[PDB]
């Protein structure tokens, strides 16, 4: 049942609200009609797809225009264990897909830190995960997709076909080449739903960097770390590192061998439920605390399910991103591998800034792909979460400048406030991408708040 409703929209960050007509229909034919209507007009304030709204900024909103909610197009058409291909509507989310694919011994090839994202959102942001250095980003695994363009046609795009240019502009394109209706993804084969993991705890930034540079990364398909962004040096940049690979059946204890592909139910009680007063005791911040933390986060060959290995912060319940009525600003950047001193300088700047981030992701990215607006490049990728308070806006503008100067970039899926000038300098293939977009949407049928702010329109 199709509905068109005026709706106040924000990204996950709950900032920059704007009002748009939100179309919500399970009918593909209706979506086509709306795009044909906008194009007949043709353009006006245009249209943009929206997935599950997990992007923090303004890429899935369109103030004074049309937003098409893609979540009702969520049919899994087929899964094939022999070809390893899945054929699914763009509104299918990655949790749904993971659960449907497991009985075939198939693994979603790129998983982000939350499972509530659409296939369309995964493609449009060319999302990355803990296995980026071994598997690339989501775009690398798309074998085809059906794109509804401004001319009202549906184009079958393939990575190396005749429409490869448009394919690779849609990857990481933030919905600005049209509406992805449907895609075919090549999955990763697996015999189990478990990981075998090694954990390490480092004492400092220099140590965290050495561990990622000593060659050991090549022995793990999956690798990420939490780091300390608050402590003065030398504690600054100390990390709990979690690295592993998917387990094989024989690597499971006998207990788990009868259902190797099973996903366990996320249990009832989290840590806030069990320890409401917190985890701190008289030992926590001294030498016995340091030792305990070091020992508990150091291990070899530990069998873990998805939550344990991949969503380790789920146990922290209501404690993560808590207490702030003002909200938080999520800031994610990557710095080229070779710029290691520069990378260390930026971590120092953050620590000395007087803005405190507790939730810190650290990962070494691998080789980039051919998508001109793709975020990942090989090098040091960082996510930080700053509580909103005075001076933050002007400080993150300074961070932008250092990120840019050091050859790095910000991620559109996280950004709500960088400038067009900074963004364009961070993405030297932006003009190349813009030319593809104007060729495929001369009338700006597709438009968003981000497109206008970053002058991608
Ligand atoms: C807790 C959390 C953890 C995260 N962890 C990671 C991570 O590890 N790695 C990572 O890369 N990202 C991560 N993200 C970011 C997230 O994966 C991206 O923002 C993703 O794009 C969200 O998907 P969505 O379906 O919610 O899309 P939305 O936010 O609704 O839309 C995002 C973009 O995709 C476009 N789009 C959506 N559907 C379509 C379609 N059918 N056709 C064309 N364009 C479309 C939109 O127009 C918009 O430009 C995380 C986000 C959160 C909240
Ligand atoms: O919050 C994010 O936006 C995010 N971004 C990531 C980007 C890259 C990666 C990486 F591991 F791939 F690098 C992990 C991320 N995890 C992320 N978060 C995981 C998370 C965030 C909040 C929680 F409460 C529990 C888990």
């Amino acid at each position: 049942g199709a509905t068109t409703t005026a709706t106040r929209l924000t990204g996950w960050g709950r900032t920059a609200p704007s009002v748009a007509n939100v179309l919500r229909t399970p009918d593909a034919e209706m979506i086509v009609k709306a795009v044909a209507r906008v194009a007949e007009s043709g353009g006006g304030r245009g249209a943009i797809a929206r997935g599950l709204g997990r992007s923090y900024g303004d890429n899935a909103q369109n103030g004074g225009g049309l937003v098409i909610d893609m979540t009702p197009l969520n049919t899994i058409h087929s899964i094939d264990a022999d070809t390893k291909l899945v054929d699914i509507d763009a509104g299918v989310n990655l949790d749904q897909l993971m659960k449907a694919a497991l009985p075939f011994g198939l693994w979603v090839p790129v998983l982000p830190g939350t499972r509530q994202v659409t296939v369309g959102g995964a493609i449009a942001c060319d999302i990355h995960g803990k296995n980026h250095h071994s598997a690339g980003s989501f775009g690398n695994h798309v074998r085809s997709m059906d794109l509804l363009t401004a001319d009202g046609e549906i184009r079958h795009l393939t990575p190396t076909g005749e429409d490869a240019e448009l394919f690779w502009a849609t990857v990481g394109g933030n919905g600005l080449t049209g509406i992805i209706m449907r895609a075919t993804i090549e999955m990763t084969p697996t015999s189990t739903a478990y990981f075998i993991a090694d954990g390490d705890v480092t004492a400092s930034l220099d140590e965290t960097i050495a561990l990622h540079s000593d060659g050991s990364e090549a022995r793990y398909t999956y690798s990420s770390a939490w780091f300390d962004a608050i402590s003065a040096p030398p504690k600054l940049g100390r990390a709990a590192v979690s690295r592993g690979r998917l387990a094989t059946v024989e690597q499971l204890p006998a207990k788990l061998r009868s259902e190797p592909l099973k996903f366990d139910a996320p249990q009832l009680l989290t840590l806030p439920d069990v320890f409401p007063n917190g985890l701190a005791n008289k030992y926590t911040f001294g030498p016995i605390g340091e030792l305990w933390y070091r020992k508990s986060g150091t291990y070899r060959g530990k069998v873990q399910n998805l939550t344990q290995f991949y969503h380790p912060l789920d146990m922290f319940g209501e404690w993560n991103r808590a207490y702030g009525p003002a909200g938080f600003l999520q800031y994610q950047f990557v710095i080229p591998t070779e710029a290691v001193d520069e990378f260390k300088k930026i971590i120092g700047v953050i620590q000395a800034s007087g803005h405190y981030s507790f939730l810190n992701v650290f990962k070494l990215f691998g080789p980039r792909n051919q998508a001109p607006l793709s975020f990942p490049i090989p090098g040091w990728n960082i996510c930080v979460d700053f509580p909103i308070k005075d001076g933050l806006g002007k400080f993150v503008s300074e961070l932008d400048r250092r990120v840019l100067e050091f050859g790095g970039r910000l991620y559109t899926a996280k950004d709500s406030r960088t400038t067009a000038e900074t963004f364009h300098a961070m993405y030297p293939r932006v003009d190349e991408w813009i030319s593809v977009r104007r060729k495929v949407d001369p009338l700006r049928v597709f438009a968003s708040d981000m497109a206008r702010r970053l002058e991608l329109l």
